[PDB]
């Protein structure tokens, strides 16, 4: 099966992905996102951030307090399974990770932790 997922966007800022399955037998799992803009990481800054749904407004509350120089992520935030760079116009970002953090049945959440951006950059992942 299928261990990567690009995600890409529109001049408007709509992404085109707001679910993504992670086949269990995939050992790594790679996410490539691309900047769709015109502005830079300070005005329109975007990453891919991966947590349980349950810790998601943690990490995006805290993300925010942290500010632009943390990439809008708390340091040593252990809720984050994975996650890109911040990136900004005209720049890309991979991360890939390891599965075995996963578990089958618990409820993912991807999602940009740039302010005000998550309500709507944000997605379902689940392994299966
Ligand atoms: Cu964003
Ligand atoms: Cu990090």
């Amino acid at each position: 099966a299928e261990c990567s997922v690009d995600i890409q966007g529109n001049d408007q800022m709509q992404f085109n992905t707001n679910a993504i399955t992670v086949d269990k037998s995939c050992k790594q799992f790679t996410v490539n996102l691309s900047h769709p803009g015109n502005l830079p990481k300070n005005v329109m800054g975007e990453n891919w951030v991966l947590s349980t749904a349950a810790d998601m407004q943690g990490v995006v509350t805290d993300g925010m307090a942290s500010g632009l120089d943390k990439d809008y992520l708390k340091p040593d935030d252990s809720r984050v399974i994975a996650h890109t760079k911040l990136i900004g116009s005209g720049e890309k970002d991979s991360v890939t990770f390891d599965v075995s953090k996963l578990k089958e049945g618990e409820q993912y959440m991807f999602f940009c932790t740039f302010p005000g951006h998550s309500a709507l950059h944000k997605g379902t992942l689940t392994l299966k």
